[PDB]
């Protein structure tokens, strides 16, 4: 089936952290990655992305030590920094066990499918978000997901976002559909 299909795929690009986590919660982060379009899954392991679960935060990884006591955008005037960030998504994909769901260090409906939505996006394919097509869908959708100086303002955020709800659910991608249904329609055309 196609689920296996996928777990099979993440098997060879998902690295669980060093040290003890909640082993359970990983798993469930992974079966919602597994929900993804298998196209998309297996395009980021022929480009060698990792998907990185990690039991610490962000900036205790050597290889995101650059963002050390970096403001991310949309952050500015909230005291926090990278290293509050639980998820990280583009030239690689980072992600904190625990802080799946909305509101635990982030705004995205789902970290995990945001963060890697980014990956597909600038990895994949070579940042269509800032396409001119996407970017004419973002003028009319950007904010109808909410989250209107966020969302609204970056494309690459409301692709990201607009993808997870695409995949995670049921019910978030008739949601997609009803709020943005050109965005919708975009993401339909995009898994053929
Ligand atoms: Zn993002």
């Amino acid at each position: 089936t196609t689920i296996q299909q996928n777990k099979d795929t993440l098997s060879q690009i998902v690295v669980f952290p060093t040290g003890n986590y909640d082993k359970n919660e990983a798993n469930a982060m992974v079966n919602r990655l597994a929900n993804i379009d298998g196209k998309y899954l297996n395009a980021l392991k022929q480009n060698n992305l990792k998907i990185k679960l990690l039991s610490g935060k962000l900036t205790d990884e050597k290889e995101y030590a650059y963002l050390k006591g970096v403001v991310p955008k949309g952050f500015e005037g909230t005291g926090k920094t990278w290293d509050d960030v639980p998820g990280l998504g583009g030239s690689t994909v980072a992600l904190r066990i625990g802080f799946s769901n909305k509101g635990k260090g982030h705004d995205a409906i789902n970290l995990e499918l945001h963060e890697t939505a980014h990956a597909i996006d600038h990895i994949v394919l070579n940042d269509i978000s800032k396409s001119a097509q996407f970017k004419q869908i973002f003028a009319k959708e950007g904010r109808s997901l909410g989250n209107v100086n966020y969302l609204g303002v970056y494309p690459e955020e409301f692709f990201a976002e607009s993808f997870a709800y695409y995949y995670l659910n049921q019910d978030t991608n008739s949601k997609l559909k009803s709020a943005c249904p050109q965005t919708y329609s975009f993401l339909q055309n995009l898994a053929k």
